[PDB]
């Protein structure tokens, strides 16, 4: 029976972990102490052994085959993959250097200390045991303190490589030692080394790729993805183990880091459930193994205790600390030379960053059980248990005190100021809500002292050199204002998460250096296509059965395209940022020279950044249109979600249907996320011109031979000025313009509109000024082209009637929104319901039209009319009231009357 | 080796669920078909048996000990406990009657059909097999259709009791049959029946209570509770099994229904993760066992196949359908008589609601494996496999077609109308957002036809008799009008989930009957304390070591209080509802007599509902104050969460601190759940008068003895009328009043204020009219008591200073909000910063006060003043400008001058 032992183990771990949270020490030593407690009954009363002897002696196979894979997999499952791959090369080379030197320096101290009959193999055993690492406690406490993000992820990163290489070296040397009958030739050894090296990782890569491709074909299902993920993970581990006894751990590590690298094709509930399940398994295993070593070491290491061994325990700690500090200090210059160097504070927290854990204890138990009836294994356990308990119990306190005195974990002034402002905002919000609650007529019998005292909220926190200090304060104000503007810019759905993280990383590293601002060379290389990728691009485009080659090449290009997309929008963000510079920095500033130099560097950055964006869009337009479409879809769907949540909160519908509406918009989200990243070609300009307006006339296709200029106007170029003679005409084909006219009005004209309408109709000069806020492509149309079009209309003036209706809309809408006869009319209503209309020719009516009940809206566009009863001479563009039912018009060649009629 | 079989089972189940989910048939038969597929290779190629013989013959013990508990537990875990206990007695007694009559009517058909050497024991075997039920597919399809919640939950309800009683009867009869050496005396049988009937569930009740009490002591820890809940469930099952081989299933059922009945003391992530985990385990077991039976039945039932057996499988289907329909039809009148009758549509869908599942197949395999080398077990398996495969596949189609033709699952007109209105609201919102986005100067190069084509959204759906029809339409308009008002009224956090569910159930059952409105007798018994509970309350009040008795009695009272709170709460909701009736029903109505009779019946309902609410307040006030405080806490917390979400959306802070803020509001929420349902005593108003206003002066203690009227004024009672002589004075002690005064103003006055100040100070008649909108308790203070107060003022008139400051604020605040010298001043600011003030006696200054820079605010409360330079005769209550620096006052006994001064 083993039920009582494991159940009590779970209960003891639960109570200890829950209780011992106030102190900064990890709870695990309590478990260890509990094991030592069992030691005393492990010497006295037989009832405990007969209930614990079966669990006291697991076969080593179950330990090395079950506990190691799950712990190593969990250590590799909670990673931030993007931050890890930001600096993967540096951390892996530093980790491999550290582990090889820590392994090789153990032999000299082993021979200088013990002077026993211990070969180099025993030294390798000891070095493999002592080099294990555990980052859980330190990363948990630094998240509790919130010092830095890249620090925590690299700290949790290198422990994976340390543990993997340690178990590899241990296991090969262990097969060398305890089974000497095996072949130990150099050729077989290098074959074993290379085999797994090149295979296990690629085997895991292949299985991860095929399982994520299979997972990509699942929509709105709940069970199959978890079932298939668990099955794939186990099958990968089993195949890896049956191939090589060692390679399974590396295979599951690579599988975990790949599957954690994908989040877009899997629903959020799936990975939060998977994270919870795996973390629970790891916690259970950790508690069990720590209590296990605690109970076994007391009964085992009772006879090998010695004072010289205690002195050895004292000196191995100083040895490991000094060698780790020395190696990180001497490879610090190499880290500085590569361009990813860290500060001396980062070095000194690297000095105390080491922490052993469960994996070293596991390897200790398994090497004991392979050792068998010998005092040497008990010696190993005594050393490793002593060193791990002392190193963690003093390491936690030392790092806590070190960050206390050095104070890199202290929060900054801007963030605590913002937190205090938020607290005060919440305070007066609840104050005014309470004041509203006072006036209610149904809650007057309730007291308020307990109500206020139970709902309080508080923050958890609680000379030229003068010119330099004040400009430093000013740059701090500028940087906090810009990053909060960046957050606001991204919260309306207008940016991407990766773009946000890269941009705030750039801002933070720019602000870290003294008197250093945001710079663009980092942005330049962020959008620049460097590395071996252009080399392989040139190779693939030069070399181009056969069917496998081209398809992959396509998505290969897409990868590069994806990169460029990110670059484009991050530059886009900076534009908005510098836009805020133009509208914020003029208020909190107090000095003139500092203000003007900050403005000056602002312009210089702006003019430096506009040009390369212009060239990248001028050579690669499909990327621009694709990311713009992604932008538009993201923002409109985000606002749709916000307004459906508002309508739910408005109480106009129950939440049961809202629970399906959110599913509908969620499947729309995940359809968007798997966007056609393959770049769609921009639509043809002539095709867009044909689509934009109902050009049913074939002479309009013949008008392409009369209207084909493709003229470009750059930023700020005024096209026409008011008062100029109406000679030309323009059709916009690329860009957006702003028109100012005369009260006064401002309009925005996009692609697909005609300009110069009144100058041809009324033969009047220019009256409104148009400006272009970007490079714009336009077609040039002459007055001779207008005459040719008028000839082409012949019996049926299609475009003439269409433009008459259009100009009627542009005249009517301001007076509709201004007059009291139309109040509450929206832009869409006046742009949609007014389209159903036509014109009446006055030649057939002898310039005498009778208004009846069928007519609903009559607007005089041009000409002068007279009332048939009061002889009221009215002129354009006054709106005609419904009182008049008959009008008289004079046939004037200089000003032909124009009227619009709307039927019922 | 068995890895390949189970892995292939997982893959085949996943691919079948992915590929067949479009059709309304369950995927399970597909699995069954795949089992038959294996059958053919199970005859020919030896490579499959050697890969499946180890899994072809599991020991029956592991099946009956593993697969049954997890399946029955999962059937008991996804339940809705409140609707389950709404009609527990009815559903359990009907389930018991149905299962016993299904059992006993199998022997007659067994003897009339087989005519074999089968004892009554074989008949009970068959009846235990065939009576199993499985509601998963039918509840899934009806929840896809969304016909009725109570129907689906009760149909999921009875299957648990059916399966539990079936496995109990099977197991006792199997122990009787295959092990005849056991004792079969009546005494031992009845002892076993008693120890499985009542001794079982109480053990699970005790373990659930102790584990939830243990769980209640942990706040903000997301790991320990999972690893303790799973251990508790496993130990419960193990102890239940070792105590008795049968009762373990009943114990785990009762544990599941208790733990699912608690949600408040456990974080939501815990139960969503636990539901996902357990449901995944049950799905995996179901798939495995169905593939198992599909493989085994082909090789086993190949030799016993016969056509007359096929006729038998035809006739058993008809037998079960006719007996089930007959028994439910003949116990329908008991349901009608008990007050929980169902419609004939409910009866006819109850006829076809039967559906077998995995449990019957499990019992079939285990009875075969106990049978061993015999043809009778293969006979059993052939019958049960054939009947389940025909019944489920044609039952799904028949119920689908039946709901298609009868149309109880057709959605109503109002809800689809509301869905269409919401769709048009979403459409106009996205239209205006698109119009706004068109004007941007950064997205001009983006097309819109794919953009519009990627954001479409649509609904998933697509004479006196005339007087009766139109009043039916009017009452439908009314009922939707109120229920949407009820949803809105809950949405601001002003209700409770249980009260909402009970109220909407009452509204739905009121709307179910034709021309029937909402009633109050149902509401009356909803808040009425009936049953055996008041009888045991009387017994416990009569009867009252010793220490165990009183404490439980206390929480016993608390349970009663809980019920009353809900009653009070639901009553409050109806008041809001009737308020909406006063402001809605007057606009869609078109007829006069229907409108006036609806108003009349509404008012009769109002006058009927106010009186019992008033009494339940008058004998039990502490419940009222407790629920009012709970309401206040709920609404302020909800609005604080909304405004912190808005401030996040305003782009003023990042989400990392928002995580801490939502953690803080969630711990405040669970502290609200920690608020004692035990009723706090109402505060003693005479004792609390010192808290309401400073009563440290002993003359105020004497004034407490001066006036102790405690008079009650009912609803709508005007206390004083304007123009009446100033004879008395009032201090409110319980209630809220509305004061209308003269521009004109409306004020709301609560407990803790003094009225009638101007009638004593200025000796003027009443100018404003006060009304009380409820029953109010007040103290009567005379003008002779005002002369006693004149004696009390003495040298230092502190109470006079306080009331002078109060009336100064009263005069100033509308003047502050109206004058242009104070723009943007809030009520809190003018009520807080103006408190730091005092008065200066003009007698010591000879009625000549000099204004300096120290003074900041000067307001003339009363009297007439004159300027020292311009001789400007100014009078109260005009605000004094800062231009005047000296004033003269005339000593007049009729109107003594009074001014308020504020120091800097
Ligand atoms: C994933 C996470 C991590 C943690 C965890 O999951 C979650 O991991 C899981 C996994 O990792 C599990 C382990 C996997 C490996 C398992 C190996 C298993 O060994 C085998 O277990 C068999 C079970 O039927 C037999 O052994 C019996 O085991 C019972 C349980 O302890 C004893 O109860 C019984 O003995 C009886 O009671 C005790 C004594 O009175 C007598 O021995 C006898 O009356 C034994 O019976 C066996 O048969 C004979 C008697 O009937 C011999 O006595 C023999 O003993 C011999 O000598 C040794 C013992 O002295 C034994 O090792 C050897 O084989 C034998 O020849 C003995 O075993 C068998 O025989 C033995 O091999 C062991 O039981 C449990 C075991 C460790 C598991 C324990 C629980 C775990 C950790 C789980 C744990 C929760
Ligand atoms: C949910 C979280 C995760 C972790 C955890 O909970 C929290 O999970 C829990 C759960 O998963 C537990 C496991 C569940 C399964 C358990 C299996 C159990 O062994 C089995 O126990 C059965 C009990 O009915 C049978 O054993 C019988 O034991 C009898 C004792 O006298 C024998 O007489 C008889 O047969 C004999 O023994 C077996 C064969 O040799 C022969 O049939 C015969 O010689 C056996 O069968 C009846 C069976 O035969 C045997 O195998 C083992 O002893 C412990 C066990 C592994 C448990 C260990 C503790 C756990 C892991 C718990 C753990 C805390
Ligand atoms: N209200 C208006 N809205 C949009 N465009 C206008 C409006 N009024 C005038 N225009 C355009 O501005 C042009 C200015 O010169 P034209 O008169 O040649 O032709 C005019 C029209 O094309
Ligand atoms: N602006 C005000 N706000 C609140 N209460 C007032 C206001 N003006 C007058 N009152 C009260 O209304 C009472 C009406 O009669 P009295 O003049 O006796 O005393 C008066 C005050 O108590």
């Amino acid at each position: 029976k083993v039920i009582v032992f494991i159940s009590g183990s779970c209960l003891f771990g639960a109570i200890s972990r829950s209780l011992f949270k106030k102190l900064p020490i990890p709870y695990t030593v309590v478990l260890l102490i509990l094991g030592a407690i069992l030691g005393v009954v492990a010497s006295n009363v037989p009832l405990v052994e007969e209930h614990t002897r079966d669990v006291a002696h697991m076969d080593p196979h179950v330990l090395l085959q079950i506990f190691l894979p799950v712990l190593i997999f969990e250590s590799a499952f909670a990673m931030d993959v993007h931050t890890f791959m930001r600096s993967f090369s540096q951390v892996c080379i530093l980790a491999l250097f550290g582990l090889v030197v820590a392994s090789v320096l153990t032999a000299v101290l082993a021979m200088n200390l013990f002077n026993y009959n211990w070969n180099f193999s025993e030294a390798m055993m000891f070095g493999a045991i002592m080099s294990a690492t555990d980052p859980v406690a330190v990363v948990a406490l630094l998240k509790d303190l919130g010092a830095s993000k890249q620090l925590g992820t690299i700290i949790e990163g290198e422990s994976l490589l340390n543990d993997g290489c340690a178990i590899v070296i241990f296991n090969v040397f262990m097969k060398m030692v305890f089974f000497p009958q095996l072949t130990s030739t150099v050729g077989q050894n290098v074959l074993y080394f290379l085999q797994v090296a090149v295979a296990g990782p690629l085997w895991g890569y292949a299985v991860a790729k095929v399982t994520v491709f299979f997972l990509s074909h699942i929509f709105n299902d709940a069970l199959v993805e978890i079932t298939i993920t668990l099955a794939a993970t186990y099958l990968t581990y089993y195949i890896g183990d049956i191939w090589l006894e060692v390679s399974g751990v590396l295979a599951v590590v690579v599988l975990g880091l790949i599957v954690n690298a994908e989040k877009t094709s899997i629903s959020p509930e799936v990975e939060v459930f998977l994270h919870r399940f795996w973390e629970m398994l790891a916690y259970l295993a950790n508690t069990l193994i720590f209590m296990m070593v605690g109970v076994v070491v007391t009964q085992k290491a009772l006879v090998a205790v010695d004072k010289m061994d205690w002195f050895y325990l004292i000196i191995l700690y100083l040895a490991i600390t000094i060698i780790r500090g020395m190696v990180i200090s001497l490879f610090s210059p190499i880290l500085s030379r590569i361009g990813y160097g860290l500060t001396w504070r980062n070095a000194v927290i690297m000095t105390w960053g080491g922490l052993r854990g469960a994996v070293g204890l596991a390897l200790a138990l398994v090497v004991e059980n392979l050792a068998g009836n010998d005092v040497i294994g008990s010696k190993f356990l005594f050393h490793t248990a002593g060193i791990v308990v002392l190193t963690l119990v003093i390491n936690a306190t030392t790092i806590q005190t070190l960050l206390r005195i050095l104070g890199m974990s202290d929060i900054s002034i801007p963030k605590r100021l913002a937190m205090a402002g938020a607290v005060r905002r919440i305070h007066e919000g609840q104050n005014r809500t309470l004041n509203m609650l006072k006036s209610d007529r149904f809650l007057a019998d309730a007291d308020w002292d307990i109500a206020t005292a139970a709902c309080e909220i508080s923050d958890p926190y609680s000379s030229p050199r003068e010119f330099a200090d004040m400009m430093e304060e000013a740059r701090l104000r500028m940087l906090k204002a810009e990053k909060i503007s960046y957050w606001k810019q991204f919260e309306h759905g207008m940016l991407a998460r990766e773009a946000l993280r890269l941009l705030v990383q750039h801002a933070e590293v720019a602000a870290d250096e003294k008197d250093q601002f945001i710079l663009v060379d980092d942005l330049k290389k962020s959008w620049q296509i460097k590395g071996i990728y252009p080399w392989l691009k040139r190779k693939l485009e030069d070399l181009i059965t056969k069917a496998l080659i081209p398809k992959l090449i396509l998505v290969v290009n897409g990868k590069i395209n994806n990169q460029l997309s990110l670059g484009y929008d991050v530059g886009k963000g900076y534009i908005i940022g510098e836009e805020e510079v133009g509208k914020i920095i003029d208020r909190m500033v107090d000095n003139k020279k500092i203000l003007r130099e900050l403005k000056h560097i602002s312009e210089t950055g702006r003019l430096q950044v506009v040009k390369e964006l212009g060239l990248l869009q001028r050579e690669h337009p499909g990327i621009a249109v694709s990311v713009k479409t992604r932008q538009a879809i993201r923002t409109i769907l985000n606002h749709s979600r916000e307004t459906i949540h508002e309508l739910q909160g408005a109480g106009l519908l129950d939440e049961m249907e809202a629970h399906k509406l959110e599913l509908t918009v969620e499947i729309k989200m995940k359809r968007l996320m798997n966007a056609p990243s393959s770049i769609p070609p921009p639509p043809p300009e002539n095709l867009l011109k044909n689509v934009s307006w109902l050009a049913g006339d074939m002479k309009l296709i013949d008008f392409i031979k009369a209207r084909a200029s493709l003229l470009h106007f750059d930023y700020g170029e005024v096209i026409v000025r008011e008062g100029d003679e109406s000679d030309g005409l323009f059709l916009i084909v690329s860009g957006l313009v702003k028109l100012y006219g005369k009260e006064v009005f401002e309009d925005y004209l996009t692609v697909g509109n005609v300009i110069g309408e009144m100058g041809v109709l009324t033969k009047k000069p220019r009256n409104a000024t148009v400006t272009c806020e970007t490079t714009v492509q336009v077609y040039f149309i002459t007055a001779e082209d207008m005459n040719i079009a008028i000839d082409t209309f012949t019996l049926y003036p299609s475009l003439e009637y269409r433009l008459w209706r259009v100009v009627a809309i542009r005249i009517a809408t301001p007076l509709i929104m201004e007059q009291m006869a139309f109040q509450g009319w929206t832009q869409e209503k006046v742009k949609l319901h007014l389209e159903r209309g036509y014109l009446v020719d006055l030649a057939e009516s002898h310039f005498q039209f009778n208004i009846d009940a069928t007519l609903e809206d009559v607007i005089l566009i041009n000409g002068t009319a007279y009332n048939a009863h009061t002889r009221e001479e009215i002129r354009s563009p006054c709106l005609i009231s419904r009182t008049v039912h008959k009008l008289t018009f004079q046939y004037t060649a200089t000003e032909e009357p124009r009227l619009f009629v709307v039927r019922n």
